[PDB]
């Protein structure tokens, strides 16, 4: 029996009554996987449209998949303590704790709220372990998939209760290096880390993410003992096994904005793609093909940005947005008007047509826990486009070598590699793409969620 | 043994001399090259530095091969200055602020907006490489009459040397000393490819690479691992075999120099009258922390108890202008202002001159020491402070400096981005009855003592030749 939490359900509810997940993000991740498996899911319930279905039903509300029909158990938690725990891990907190978003010298500088937030933090970790253990209640082995960050503290509350049960925690983003994530206040920093390890299995997307957690156990918990070479940590009796499992794609969920296809023709595209947050890096890569663009031969070449609006209440994605829009201005000033242009809604088809239409990919994250990006827009592709990926995704450990691995704070080195890109002929590129898709092909969502099952049962086999 | 000590500069001093209207230079002690003067297995010492002021060039152009200073002991040493192409120094000096290197080491970039690095890193990178060129060359070249030489390099500016030295020297012994962090893996990483590799390249010829705390030495550890594909590390021994070299990593703890152990700044006496003081002392450097220090003292003082209390921030100014200096210094005087403005008038100050020993007549003043740094490669004001209180103060130190792998058992220790936790550490330090204080204090002290500038040579000496002997 297999029992598949996720902290975050985009729903809508519209009319074809009709209720359906948005694309991208974690969220159609985890869907999608109930629907390989299967299973029902656990998420939390965000607005009152959501709160009122739940009501409604609380045996399961349906919804449809960008695909396929799965079958949510929503939770109504507290409306305040919700409400301030997506404040905790947005970028404030968690986010940019995982992310790599302080400076240290100004930020940050942690008060009253921090132990607040922490407090609702444990009160909506209870909320999620009691709803689990319950609507597992009846059954001999439960299988318990705990899916991301925000249900970090999940699996030291079920490991009492089922002390006997195979429990995966899988993060989907970055672990940041353990002087890093010393930042975080004591309690938070110590116990996070707690109500992680009694987990059977915690996964990462990247092998870096593994070690860098490791090195935060062995930093912060020194009655624990680490093995760098198995992957393992053993510390109050619990022995917790560290996995890398990497995601690219998903085959199921697999034309362009106004006025773009026009803009574009008889024109070499440049496309960046990414949400609106600072991590995405648009910023950079607008500057760094200025960069390109004065080094000449870059021509007829237009470059777009692509972005999907997503939390832009949160000061610094707004921020970003901004700063994107600075530089875009400034570079059509330089190099000419509408040589650049964005592209900013939430159209998923709108993206894939893009990443058809591209010449030249560019994913140069600052640091991204894997980025399914950098596998779908090859696999899409029709143009043989190049792929400058950035060595801080966590894809870079899987389509590195495939791709032009750059470092994502270097503009001169952004802009060579952009140059570089965009003057290899057709052969070439045909050349690399034809690799690149072989790479990326295999990894699958299907065989990531395989991947879980196969390590966690090994797992658990091993204690 | 004949050793040659490099370092970005040698303390000397000059006066015009009377009877002769003729310059007199000499060679103010406690110097880095002074103390290996006087250990036990040297027979003579050469030292190599930076040129930088007319004094310096003009001596460097007298005796361009080094001239002999005259110690007490009857020791003498070789010291001998570079005069580097004056476009290579600024621009070298310019690589090593916040503006690029410092923000490298001391952990100053937020990664979702700062850096970019453009052309600049390039030029600056080059700059490095040519003075790095200008030392190795002047190393060797007094080296040159030598037989088996023993190469001391300190400071961040030299790290390219070791490997200048090895292309000639393949047997000889180098040790090469950090005095600042060695930031994690992950943001070493954040360089641009050349530097980040590069800085390694030149690091890793040495015999032995020593640091002030062992966070350090594993940080370096860790980029080596995951920068040099090529190289191995080794966790339990501290030691890296990359291209058929060993390099072992060392950690070097020092505190203080005992040589340089007043009076306080005007009307700081009589301001702090009959008042307990909390002093904060560093550099006008975004590391130091001052601010986040007023802004945890606030918190504490707004739970009361905080009555009759006060608080100086001590500030070290710094010759040139670098904006995220003048930042620091910015925020400090915002906080300190919304401090007077919430506690009361003049509950909280700023004082800001180049002085050393106003510094100590604030140490020996203090009610309570702040050492909260966000990161310091070492921080010895948090040894000399308690060696001179004559108020058995407490300490609080931040946990992110490296002298709390030494101290941090002696002292209340913080997370230097938690204000809560410094607040709250303020209000029990400030609690303690002067017997709790003072017994606290004579085991802080006790613990200090022995981590003196001469322990530290010796410590070298010792172990670049235990290294050196595999
Ligand atoms: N709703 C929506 N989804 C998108 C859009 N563009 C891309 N996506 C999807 O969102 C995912 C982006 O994930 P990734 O690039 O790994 O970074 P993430 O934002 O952290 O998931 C991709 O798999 C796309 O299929 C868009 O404009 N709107
Ligand atoms: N030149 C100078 N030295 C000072 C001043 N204030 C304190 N110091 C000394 O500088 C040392 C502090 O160094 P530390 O905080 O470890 O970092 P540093 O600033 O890089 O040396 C202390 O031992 C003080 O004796 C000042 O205003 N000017
Ligand atoms: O601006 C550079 C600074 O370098 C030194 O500071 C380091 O060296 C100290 C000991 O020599 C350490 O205690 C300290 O942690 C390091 O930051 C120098 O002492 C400073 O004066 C310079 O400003």
């Amino acid at each position: 029996e297999i029992f598949l939490a996720s902290k975050r359900a985009a729903i809508t509810y519209d009319t074809d009554p009709r209720a359906w997940l948005a694309p991208g993000g974690t969220g159609n991740v985890v869907a999608e996987q109930a629907g390989v498996l299967n299973i029902s899911w656990i998420a939390s319930a965000d607005s009152e449209d959501d709160r009122r279905a739940s009501a409604l039903n609380p045996d399961g509300v349906t919804m449809e998949l960008h695909s396929r029909e799965i079958l949510v158990r929503l939770i109504r938690h507290d409306p305040a303590v919700f409400r301030n725990v997506q404040n905790f891990m947005t970028a404030n907190l968690m986010w940019a704790a995982n992310n790599y978003g302080w400076d240290r010298w100004t930020q940050p500088s942690f008060g009253s709220d921090a132990r607040e937030g922490w407090a609702d933090f444990g009160r909506f970790t209870r909320d999620f372990a009691d709803a689990i253990l319950k609507s597992s209640a009846q059954s001999a082995d439960p299988v318990y998939l705990v899916h991301d960050y925000q249900l970090v503290g999940v699996p030291a509350l079920l490991r009492e209760q089922r002390p006997d049960a195979p429990i995966l925690l899988f993060v989907h983003i970055p672990w940041p290096s353990a002087d890093y994530w010393r930042i975080l206040p004591k309690e938070i920093r110590t116990g996070i880390l707690h109500g992680m390890l009694p987990a059977t299995t915690i996964g990462f997307f990247a092998d870096r993410w593994c070690r860098n957690f490791l090195e935060s156990v062995a930093d912060l918990l020194p009655d624990a003992r680490i093995d760098r070479e198995a992957m393992t940590v053993e510390w109050r009796g619990h022995r917790t096994r560290l996995r890398t499992m990497p995601l690219g794609y998903s085959p199921l969920t697999l034309q362009l904005p106004e006025g773009i296809e026009e803009w574009a023709d008889g024109h070499r595209l440049v496309v960046h793609s990414g949400r609106t947050d600072p991590i995405k890096n648009a910023e950079r890569a607008v500057r760094a093909f200025v960069l390109a663009a004065r080094g000449g031969g870059l021509e007829k070449t237009r470059m777009l940005v692509r972005m999907n609006p997503n939390r832009l209440y949160v000061p610094a994605n707004a921020d970003y947005v901004h700063r994107v829009e600075t530089a875009v201005a400034e570079a059509n000033a330089e190099l000419g008007s509408d040589t650049v242009r964005i592209d900013n809604d939430n159209d998923v088809n709108h993206t894939i047509a893009c990443f058809r239409r591209a010449d030249l990919l560019i994913f140069n994250s600052t640091v991204d826990g894997q980025n399914l990006s950098t596998f779908e827009a090859p696999l899409v592709n029709e143009r043989d486009a190049d792929v400058i990926l950035s060595e801080t995704c966590g894809a870079a450990e899987v389509l590195g070598e495939y791709c032009r691995s750059v470092n994502p704070f270097d503009l001169v080195e952004q802009a060579e590699a952009i140059s570089a890109a965009l003057a290899a002929g057709p052969r070439q590129r045909a050349e690399a793409a034809a690799r690149r898709r072989d790479a990326a092909r295999p990894w699958t969502l299907e065989a990531w969620v395989q991947a879980q099952l196969d390590g966690l049962a090994a797992d658990h086999a091993a204690r």
